[PDB]
């Protein structure tokens, strides 16, 4: 009778027992600020439907950073505006200043809070175990605060979490894909960047929660104790699924089909074929050896599963042995 249901295993009722004005994110009233108080600086880069820019806020002379969003879709805007609104002061969490409007070209802007991103490519070879740790820990602290809130992120990748190294300073952004968490609600699976989809997504599971997250966090874990970027490299979405099952086997992936009823797209009839269950150990090289410890197996082991509900949450995470290294 089609799929069998799933809720989140933690904060499963937040939005439920909230009034309608905290997610009823179609209902809320935005109000612009003076776009004429920022000037462009730079270019810092370009999405799909954005482009980020370094400005200066003229009355303070403070660096902000201006989001353009090309308005190809009203309600995602209000979407995003309403969850940043919600989440603003939550620990490590991107702080939106303000929202401005070009009244000419008729395009609305994000103001945030400026972060000074750390080049990774300097960074990546400098980064100790001690270093990921720490990092590891400030990105949990902004998923538990946001999965505690009822919103899902979505897109956890490294071009989202944004490090300024100096200050030891860490900021997940971009929350222009994710959610409110409505326990039962059947989601869009075209959402997260291809490396860090969970099998939810590719396997076209829409009851998925914020253990989503949980997954992708796996994922960027992975890259970074192992040094291969990405850890999971599908040239497509069918494919990111077989590249996950050359590592966790074809066994695991079928009790996770045969838990919830899942019916498999025949595109993987051909490409899946059989692969056992890889150990962790296997992926442990010369240049990685000084960033792998068996707490680091063990914690990526528990994050990186097939079954959603099986992951971590980000609060269980925290209290992993991985983590009795840092400050709580
Ligand atoms: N966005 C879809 C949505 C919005 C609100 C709810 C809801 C929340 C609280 C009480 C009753 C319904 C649900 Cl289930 C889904
Ligand atoms: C003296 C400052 C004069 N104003 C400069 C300016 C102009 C336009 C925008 C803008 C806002 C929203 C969408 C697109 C562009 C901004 Cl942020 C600043
Ligand atoms: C144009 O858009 C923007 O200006 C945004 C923008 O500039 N983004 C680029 C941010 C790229 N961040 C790279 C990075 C570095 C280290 C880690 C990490 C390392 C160890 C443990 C935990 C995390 C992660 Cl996850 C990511
Ligand atoms: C600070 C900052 C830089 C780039 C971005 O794209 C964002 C965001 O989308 O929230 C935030």
């Amino acid at each position: 009778s089609g799929p069998v249901p799933s809720r989140a295993r933690v904060y499963t009722d937040v939005n439920t027992h909230r009034p309608s004005e905290y997610w009823d994110y179609e209902s809320h009233v935005v109000e612009w600020g003076n776009q004429d108080d920022y000037q462009l600086v730079r270019k810092l880069g370009r999405g799909k439907y954005s482009e980020v820019f370094e400005a200066i806020n003229i009355t303070n002379n403070e660096k902000v950073v201006v989001k353009i969003l090309k308005p190809v879709k009203k309600k995602k805007i209000k979407r995003e505006i309403k969850i940043l609104e919600n989440l603003r002061g939550g620990p490590n969490i991107i702080t939106l200043a303000d929202i401005v409007k070009d009244p000419v070209s008729r395009t609305p802007a994000l103001v945030f809070e400026h972060v000074n991103n750390t080049d990774f490519k300097q960074l990546y070879q400098t980064l100790t175990d001690y270093d990921i740790r720490f990092y590891m820990y400030e990105i949990l602290k902004a998923l538990d605060y946001c999965h505690s809130m009822g919103i899902m992120h979505r897109d956890v990748k490294p071009h989202n979490v944004m490090i300024d190294h100096e200050h030891r300073k860490l900021r997940l952004i971009d929350w222009g894909l994710a959610e409110f968490y409505h326990p039962g609600q059947e989601y869009n699976v075209r959402v997260a960047s291809r490396y860090f989809k969970g099998p939810e997504l590719l396997v076209d599971y829409q009851m998925y929660d914020y253990s989503l997250d949980m997954w992708s966090l796996g994922c960027m874990l992975a890259s970074m104790i192992f040094r291969k970027e990405p850890f999971f490299h599908g040239h497509d979405n069918y494919d990111q699924l077989v590249r996950i099952a050359k590592v966790l086997g074809t066994e695991d992936l079928y009790d996770y089909i045969d838990k919830y009823n899942i019916e498999l797209d025949p595109r993987f009839n051909d490409i899946l074929g059989r692969h056992s269950r890889k150990r962790w150990e296997r992926f442990v090289h010369s240049e990685n050896q000084h960033l792998v410890s068996p707490e680091a197996l063990d914690f990526l082991d528990k994050l990186l599963r097939y079954d959603h509900q099986s992951r971590l949450t980000a609060r269980e995470a925290m209290e992993h042995p991985y983590f009795y290294t840092v400050v709580k």
